[PDB]
C-alpha cells in the first residue's frame, strides 16, 4: 500500500538538507497522473537498522493524518537506498519565502499563512496529536496562497526561544504548549521570517520569560492580533486558548483588518 | 465581585438536597425580581467547610454559557449562601425517569447536544469537569438543560481515572458516553448488580454498555469511540457536538 516501485520515481535536483540525508524534488510516474512533482527525502546511512527504523518512524506518524494543510506522505522505499516520497512544496521553507518575499507581502497573506496553520493545527488537536516543534522553519510554502506543516520526525530533539516555559524547566510537552509555539510562529511571520530573540543566549531566555518579558509587537501588526499571541504567551498552560478558538479569532481578523 | 445583600433575597420553599445542606427556590430584587436557586451550608460556622462550599462559586464565576448554570451571587455572612439561576423542572435523571412515555427521541437527542454544546466550551475553557453524569444536569424547560455540580461514580468513571486518578479532557469524554447512554436509558443505572470493584476488570475484558432499544445505531456507534480504552483514540467535543448535531436534524 504504502510501498512505492522506484522504476516509478525519476530523481531530480537537491532541493534541501535533512536530518538522515539530502532532500530531492523528483516525478512519479503512477497510472493516474502521467507526472507528479515529489519531495525524495534520502537517508545516507540507513545499511544501519537503527537509523532505518528512526527514519522511517517519520512515514509511520505521517500515514495517520490526511489534512489540506499539512504534507501527504505518498509512499516508502524500503529497499536500500531507503526513501521516503513525500507531496513537493515548491516554493520550499516558509522562513526564506517571507525573508525574499518581505516588500511584496501584504498583511492579508500574513494572516491567511497563521490561518492555514491553525486549521492544520486543529486537526491535530482533533487526532489529539502533540507536534513539539511548530515553527517557520518546519513550514512549507506550496503556492502564494496555501501553507503546509511539514518535519513530524522532530530534526531540533534545541529550540529553546519558541519552547513554553514548562517544555524548557520540566520537558512537558502538551497542547498548551503547542498553542505557545504557534504563537511565537504567528510573530516569525510577521516579523517577516526573523528568528525570535536574536543575541539572547538560550539560558538567559527562560529566566526572561519567567520575569513575564516577552516578544515585542511587530511594526506591522493589527494590535488585536498581537492581543491574540500575547493569549497564547500565557504562563499557566491552563490560561492558554485552543486551537478551535484560535482558528475563529483568525477568521474574524482576517475580515476585520484587510 | 459577587458579594449580595442578605434583604436583597427572599427564601421559599425546598427545591432540591445538596452536598453542604438544602437548595431552595427564591427571589432576588435587583434595580426586577427573579427566580432564584439558594443553595445552603448546614455547618459553615467552621472555616474549612465555608471555604469548601465557596470554592464552588469562585469555579463559577469563571464560565457563561447558555447551558452551564449562572451564579448571581454569594452572601459569605453566617448563614452562608450561594445564589444561582433557577431550573424549575429540577434534575434530568429524575425528570427523565418520571417522563419515560411522555418524551421522543428528538428531544433526548436534544439534551445530548446541548450537553456536548456546554461541555465543548469548558474544554475551550481547559477545564476538566470529573463528574459527567445525568444527575449533575439541571432541566430549564422540556427543550433546555443546564450543566450543573462546580464542587466516588466507578460505573462512569475512564479506566485510567479508576486505575491512576488521571482526570483530563479524554476521561470526561467517556464520562459524556454513559450519560449519552443514561438519557437513551430514561435515567436507568449504568451497570446495575454489578459491584464497583468488577466494573474495571469487565471494561478491561473490552465489556461495554448495550445499545439502549430504539436508540439510532449511529449514536451507538458514537458512543462506542468515547469508551475507547486509549484515550488517545477518543474524539474531542467540537467532534461529538458536530456529529450529534447532524444526529439531530436527521430526527
Ligand atoms: Br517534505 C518537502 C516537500 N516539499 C518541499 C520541501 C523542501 N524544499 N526545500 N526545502 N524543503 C520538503
Ligand atoms: Br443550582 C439549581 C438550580 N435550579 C434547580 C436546582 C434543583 N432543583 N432540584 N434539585 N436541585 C438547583
Amino acid at each position: 500500500d504504502y510501498e512505492i516501485q522506484r522504476e516509478r520515481i525519476e530523481l531530480g535536483r537537491c532541493i534541501g538538507e535533512g536530518q538522515f540525508g539530502d532532500v530531492h524534488q523528483g516525478i512519479y510516474m503512477s497510472p493516474e497522473n502521467p507526472a507528479l512533482a515529489v519531495a525524495i527525502k534520502t537517508c545516507k546511512n540507513c545499511t544501519s537498522d537503527s537509523v532505518r527504523e528512526k527514519f522511517l518512524q517519520e512515514a509511520l506518524t505521517m500515514r495517520q493524518f490526511d489534512h489540506p494543510h499539512i504534507v501527504k506522505l505518498i509512499g516508502v522505499i524500503t529497499e536500500n537506498p531507503v526513501w521516503i516520497i513525500m507531496e513537493l512544496c515548491t516554493l520550499g521553507e516558509l522562513r526564506s519565502f517571507l525573508q525574499v518575499r518581505k516588500y511584496s507581502l501584504d498583511l492579508a497573506s500574513l494572516i491567511l499563512y497563521a490561518y492555514q496553520l491553525s486549521t492544520a493545527l486543529a486537526y491535530l488537536e482533533s487526532k489529539r496529536f502533540v507536534h513539539r516543534d511548530i515553527a517557520a522553519r518546519n513550514v512549507l510554502v506550496s503556492s502564494n496562497d496555501c501553507v503546509k506543516l511539514g518535519d513530524f520526525g522532530l530534526s531540533r530533539y534545541l529550540p529553546i526561544k519558541w519552547m513554553a516555559p514548562e517544555s524548557i524547566n520540566f520537558r512537558r510537552f502538551t497542547s498548551a504548549s503547542d498553542v505557545w509555539m504557534f504563537g511565537v510562529c504567528m510573530w516569525e511571520i510577521l516579523m517577516h521570517g526573523v528568528k525570535p530573540f536574536q543575541g539572547v543566549k538560550n539560558n538567559d531566555v527562560i529566566g526572561r520569560i519567567e520575569n513575564g518579558e516577552r516578544l515585542p509587537m511587530p511594526p506591522n501588526c493589527p494590535p488585536t492580533l498581537y492581543s491574540l499571541m500575547t493569549k497564547c504567551w500565557a504562563y499557566d498552560p491552563s490560561r492558554r486558548p485552543r486551537f478551535t478558538e484560535l482558528k475563529a479569532q483568525l477568521s474574524t481578523i482576517l475580515e476585520e483588518e484587510k
